[PDB]
Parts: structure tokens; sequence; C-alpha cells
């Protein structure tokens, strides 16, 4: 015989703990240290790999060219950290909210970073 | 407003993409070298903050007192440690009628519950 097993939620659980290590500040292997003009400047420490399952250009910041091991220190600019934040979170819960003030910014930084899924949720909120 | 948004097929996707960084030996940072009782000696390379996220004891084991690690693991075989780690990143297990011990021994080793509750129940079938 052949017995097969898939825990379903095993995704949703998994994820839910990588979000404890984000918070805990463990196995992080990277900080994206973001200043925005007329911003005070913010740092979020996340790990390469979670980072680059849920964006494109994340995972290509991470896999290709002279990478620094350790830990790398990510300068970036462009979007605002208050708009960062909802996106890394988004790649940690598979969830977002803001207010209606805002959903014009956060589809912006989630074009730059190609997720998509936001770029779509943003869309159909504003028609 | 308040805008809210929840992808469902996220934590699915997002896994499916590190498990192909993992086949490819992208953002790696563990080499599981895996010694048994005159087995083929295999390696296999994962992620701390994966396996960390699905293994009670992988979480504790990657998170003490940097960059690279390479590990070695004795008392587990490779083919049911490779059965566990396509777990983590797939969620999904395949054994034989015959393996279904040197699994559930694999799985209770490392704490991941699921898999242990899933092969127990197949053994009081045939019991
Ligand atoms: C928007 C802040 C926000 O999205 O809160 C969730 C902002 O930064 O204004 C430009
Ligand atoms: C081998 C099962 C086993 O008993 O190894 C511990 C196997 O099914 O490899 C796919």
């Amino acid at each position: 015989r052949t017995f097969s097993y898939t825990l379903e939620d095993h995704t949703k659980q998994a994820f839910g703990i990588m979000n404890e290590l984000r918070l805990s500040q463990q196995l992080c292997d990277v900080t994206l240290q973001v200043k925005y003009q007329d911003a005070p400047a913010a740092q979020f420490m996340a790990h390469k790999v979670v980072l680059a399952s849920s964006s494109p250009v994340f995972k290509a910041m991470f896999t290709n060219g002279l990478r620094e091991q350790g830990m790398e220190v990510v300068s970036i600019e462009g979007i605002h950290p208050k708009v960062m934040e909802r996106l890394i979170e988004f790649a940690y819960t598979a969830s977002i909210s803001m207010g209606e003030k805002c959903v014009l910014h956060v589809m912006n930084g989630a074009v730059m970073y190609q997720i998509d899924s936001v770029v779509r949720a943003c869309a159909d909120f504003l028609v």
C-alpha cells in the first residue's frame, strides 16, 4: 500500500510562527531600513526567503548579485515606511488593512514590489 | 472607511515558491548532513526559518547561540528526513505501508505532531 497525508492548514500555521520569529527578531538575514522624504526613518527586520516568496523583485534582490551573508542592511527609498510595513505584514500574515486615505499609496508600493494580489485588492476597493 | 483584504491561497503559493528556492539552493542557510547506520550519506539544504515554522525541535535548534551552518543529523534515515523536509515545504507526505513506522519515528523526533498523529492513526487501522 501507499499511505499519503496532507495537513491542509499547515501553510497557515507555519506562516503563523514565521511571523513570530520576525517580531521576536530571530533568524533574520535582512534589515529593510527605509527613509522617505518628510517621514521618520524606520527599520524592519525580516527573512529573505519569506519576502522572496511574496514578491518577485524581493526575490530578485536577494538571489542575484553579491549579497552580504549573516544579515544584509538594505537601504530602500521611494515608499513611505508606513506602506512598507503594510506590505511586509501581508507577506507574513496574508492580510492587510488600512484607512481609505492610504489605499492609493499602498497600491503604488505593491506595484513596485509586484505583490499583484494587493494591487488588485487596492484596485477593487477604489471601484 | 476601512479597507481589509485576505488572500486565502497566499500561504500555499508562497510555500510553493520557497520550495522552488530550496530545490535550487538559493537563500539557504542549512546543510543537513544525514549520517545513519551504514547508509549512503545524503545532504539536504533548507532554510532555518522554514524548518522552524514546521518543527518545534528545528525551531529550538536554530534559535540559540549566524550565517551559513552545517549540522550533522544522526538517528534518522536520509529518505525519512527527506520526506519530513518535503512536508515542511509542501504540507504533504507519501510513504509505503512498510515505511509508516520509520517516518512516524522520524516525525516524533522533531515533534511534527500532524505527521505523528496521521501515521499513528494509520497503525490503528490494521490493529
Ligand atoms: C498611509 C498610512 C497607512 O496606510 O496606514 C495604514 C500614509 O502613510 O500616508 C501617506
Ligand atoms: C522508504 C521508507 C522507509 O522505511 O524509510 C525509512 C521510502 O518509502 O522512500 C520513499
